[PDB]
RNA sequence: UUUAAACCUA
């Protein structure tokens, strides 16, 4: 159990050279977002059952016209992932491997207008999760505001969520299947 | 009926 997490001097957190490493594991290298350029992270918010029940059951996301061209540039430089979250709830419900790039064509039949494209995705866990701080990281991901659909978050969010909700799930807390 | 990845592994 390593101390609790804090963005307030994360920027502060520096190897010998200067750059800006991560809070969890000193290793990883950040640019002054806080970001890896090997791993990425984006949160997907969302309010529909049927849209989450179906990217569940198809591995395909519908990604926004405003969050789309981040997410390819990503896609072909990184690993990205997407933490799915509950837009009212906050429960967490699982977080996918990005596995093809955005597709105009490729959309799922739950988009609508805002959407640029279609994704494929590769389930790591699913869940319908609650904890204490995974809702905090969401309501302060947007320079200590809450976490807006689509955008991306520092390395040490996304690491620190995939963390809670593997633990939790192994701990049989908020499964869904 | 769910080994995060990566990094590092004497």
């Amino acid at each position: 159990t390593p101390p609790p997490l804090n963005f307030s001097r994360a920027s502060e957190h520096r190897n010998e050279k200067g750059e800006r490493i991560s809070m969890i594991n000193p290793r990883v290298v950040l640019d002054e977002n806080g970001i890896s350029h090997r791993s990425r992270y984006f949160i997907m918010l969302c309010d529909n059952e049927t849209a989450i029940a179906h990217a569940k059951k198809t591995s395909i996301w519908a990604v926004k016209k405003d969050s789309s061209k981040r997410i390819s540039d990503a896609y072909k430089k990184a690993s990205v992932y997407f933490i799915f979250v509950a837009q009212q709830t906050y429960n967490a419900l699982g977080y996918a491997q990005v596995v093809s790039d955005l597709n105009s064509t490729e959309l799922p039949f739950w988009s609508d207008s805002s959407h640029a494209g279609g994704v494929r995705i590769k389930w790591i866990k699913t869940c319908n999760l609650f904890s204490a701080e995974i809702s905090e990281i969401v309501s302060h991901m947007d320079h200590g505001s809450e976490a807006r659909d689509g955008m991306e978050m520092m390395y040490d969010e996304g690491s620190r969520l995939c963390t809670l909700i593997n633990y939790a799930i192994m701990k049989r807390i908020g499964r869904d299947r």
